[PDB]
C-alpha cells in the first residue's frame, strides 16, 4: 500500500 500512499497524495494533480 505503499505505493497507494503516495498515489492519493499525488492524485490532487491527477484531479488539476
Amino acid at each position: 500500500g505503499i505505493l497507494s500512499s503516495l498515489w492519493k497524495k499525488l492524485k490532487k494533480i491527477i484531479a488539476k
